């Protein structure tokens, strides 16, 4: 049951992150979502009813996410899950030869900056705020799942700084869970394989759908021997170049 | 939900598999336990109920596992859910210097053919099984679960014949989704780190609880984009020498 | 340098452990090809000259594999190095549909029993003979390296028993050189993609050539803090179904 | 042989990289050291001889990194190797409890900018250069090293950043072998567990020594089918907590 929990899912105006927020609202929870400005995050809130707040915020900026968590924790009481799916990418090779064309060093930047920092931004703010929460009878005071994605592990040509930054979610999974140990805040990371968001699958064949991914956080969520472990969901495809 | 789906469950008389039984029977679905003779299956049956059944059976051999599928095909009508538990374990080093022994090549061969043959001979045989069910709304006819270890990446001192075992279901996982995938049939495996079954866990700070395993099972049975991958479920421990 | 060491390389008259012994003996070093009495070992070794030497056995067997191992320490008073190559493949789905045919246990029995309990059988017996060495200056008695293979991670269709059997191989190399750590003996596994032996690669595009796996295990015998780990020789391919 | 090769070696005023320089100038090939202009990088160069040149620059600055490759190409004729070795840690853990301690985002962007986004620097502005050699006669134009760590696997309390800019490098290493397949350019990363630079390992029981990193990087550069591939070399450690 995640029934009167409260979430901060981070890229709740659109796919994943929406989808996440769709299924724990309707299981008794409550959700802020927490996007830009000029995304439907007001709508979607709004379609949502009142357990679902918008919270405008970048996740690049310590002010922004600061903000959106105090107003979380006023709102409601306290955070329990926070879920990262806030990100961006891009398709551009190392070096092209036939158009003779390197990679620029602000597009590998931009990419790490809103996917890995942005990332690693909102855990630092919100583990001191779960750490505030009364432990439950096991221990435990909250709950943290990031993004990250196949391409960790198989990256395409034209992926170099997606899968950068995608490996680097990896990376931190297992020293952040330590560290957060002592107060009892689990760490988890799941990496989708290709979603169908704004035949190359052996089963079943078809792009994922959102709501799968949001069944899964669920799960994430309600076990408490889940922690420091990257999960694939992703049909068993394996990416060629 | 699992309401109404029929699942055997090898090693259900005891730990981990009897656990699982305990949750998909409370949630509505029939179980067969497979488990030796000699094991008390019948009894922990008969306090499950009429939608719980005892197959006495080897999974070494070809014709005691056959045995076992057509009765439970004969009482419950077909087989949705197959999940393998059925495993032992030895502590022996391939060499102690102390007493100047070798690992016998019999103990290694036992280990091995339980652990490793038996789940492949159960794998094998009730996929045809599967096979002649109609498929769902999404073109599934069936879902298999098996049961690796934490052993299979950090293999401590006295068992290599154990991480063998388990090292091998792990790398017959993707093969056998990618078989299985033209008739509908998924195939994950999860790989437990420490249990309270028959200090160093960094959160919980505790054995696993054997229902925590259960639900994941569930999880896995639900969720239909997941397959051809390995799950640890372990609290974030690694293991040392 | 490998000048003067002494090895044993099962499946030493054809492909990959041909070609090791070629390499060795031409750097200085003293070979002894294990193989089968139905292959061309003897001319083999005849052709590389009084340095190599044919022993013929079955890795399955403990008595063969025994004398093998007494005949190369009476004849060059010691064993410093040991090469698995012997094994085995075969082409099977665990269920295949136009036929309506179920892989046999028998089949996936006999690629694990060569491939998986054939390399441990060497392992065991060959690491008390290298303990009788006296320790180099750096504390090391001897080097063992097997030969896994990339279907231990991406195992195709029809690849279930010898994805299996290397997979159990991975598995159990952490175990073996944790407990063998006491007496000084490293122990490394080589996992090739696909290779010249009796357009999918990304650079460089072609099969592998066995002299480039010969070079790999002289890198693996020179270099001292080598251990416990896998390593991928396979010009960048990820095996796709 | 690496007699005759030019190389580039970022952080070759210290450590692993210097040991590299070491190596590669005592077997025959020229080298550049590319270090900060605080570095020792220039008494160095002059204590190896002719054959090894100093050229100051920062990895994160585009401007510095391109005129020091444009003096290895006019003085030397061509690039044919280049070795990321700049680096720098820190210990600081996500959240502390007692002090009420966050970690400040700009520690963990210093990091990710050093170790990920200067070695992604690096590798997109040597390509271009490399591409303008002529294929020899396998087809390879040039070979890149990176060198990542055991904590892209296993990091520790207190190193989420260094973990995360290290699982980056461990993340992009297939994505831009993929890229630069098509003209002949090799990309492999070394992962090092503990190592003497500026109790605990298996075996040998001690901390690494710089030359057995500058071996495996020779061996890296004579080995034609080494691609994509990421090499732990640590003794057989695991790391704890
Ligand atoms: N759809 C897929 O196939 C897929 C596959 C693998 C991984 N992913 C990952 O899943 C996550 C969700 O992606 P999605 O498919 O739903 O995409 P989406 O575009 O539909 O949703 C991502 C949301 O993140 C928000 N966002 C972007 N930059 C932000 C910033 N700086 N601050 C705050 N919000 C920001 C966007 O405005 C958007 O609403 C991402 O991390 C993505 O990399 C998606
Ligand atoms: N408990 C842990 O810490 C742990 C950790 C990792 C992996 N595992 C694995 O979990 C699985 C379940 O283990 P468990 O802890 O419940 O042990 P358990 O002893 O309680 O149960 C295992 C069951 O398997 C049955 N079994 C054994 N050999 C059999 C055979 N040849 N044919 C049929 N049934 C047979 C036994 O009779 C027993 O009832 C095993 O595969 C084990 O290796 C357990
Ligand atoms: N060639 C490839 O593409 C490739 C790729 C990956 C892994 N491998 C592995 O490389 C190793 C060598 O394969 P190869 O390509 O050189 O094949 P190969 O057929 O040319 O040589 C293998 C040798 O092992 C011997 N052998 C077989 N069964 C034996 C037994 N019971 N006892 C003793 N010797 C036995 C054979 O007689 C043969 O001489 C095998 O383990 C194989 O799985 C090969
Ligand atoms: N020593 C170990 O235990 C160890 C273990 C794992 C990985 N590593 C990695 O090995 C590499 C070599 O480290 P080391 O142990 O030799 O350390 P070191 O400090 O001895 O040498 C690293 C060098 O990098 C240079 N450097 C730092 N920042 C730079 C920048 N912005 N631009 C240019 N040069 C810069 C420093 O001036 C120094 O000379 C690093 O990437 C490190 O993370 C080391």
């Amino acid at each position: 049951s995640v029934k009167g929990l409260v979430a901060v899912i981070t890229g709740g105006a659109s796919g994943l992150g929406l989808s996440t927020a769709k299924r724990l609202v309707g299981q008794g929870a409550t959700a802020v979502l927490l996007d830009v400005p000029n995304s439907e995050g007001e709508t979607e809130a709004k379609k949502l009813g009142g357990n679902c707040i918008f919270a405008p915020a970048n996740v690049t900026s310590e002010k922004e996410v600061q903000a959106a968590l105090t107003l979380a924790k006023e709102k409601f009481g306290r955070i329990d899950v926070a879920v990262n799916c806030a990100g961006i990418a891009v398709a551009i090779k190392t070096y092209h030869e036939k158009k003779n064309q390197v990679h620029t060093l602000e597009d590998f930047q931009r990419v790490i900056n809103v996917n890995l920092i942005g990332t690693f931004n909102v855990i630092r703010l919100v583990a001191g705020v779960m750490g505030q929460n009364e432990p439950d009878q096991g221990g435990q005071r909250g709950v943290i799942i990031n993004t990250a994605s196949v391409a960790a592990f198989e990256g395409q040509v034209g992926q170099a700084a997606y899968s950068a930054s995608k490996g680097g979610i990896v990376g931190m999974t297992l020293p952040i869970a330590r560290d957060l140990a002592p107060i009892g805040i689990r760490v988890v990371t799941i990496a989708p394989g290709l979603f169908a968001t704004p035949s190359q699958v052996p089963f079943p064949s078809r792009l994922g759908d959102p709501a799968e991914y949001a069944h899964l956080v669920q799960m994430v969520i309600e076990n408490p021997f889940l922690n420091g472990e990257v999960i694939r969901l992703d049909g068993a495809i394996r990416m060629q170049p």
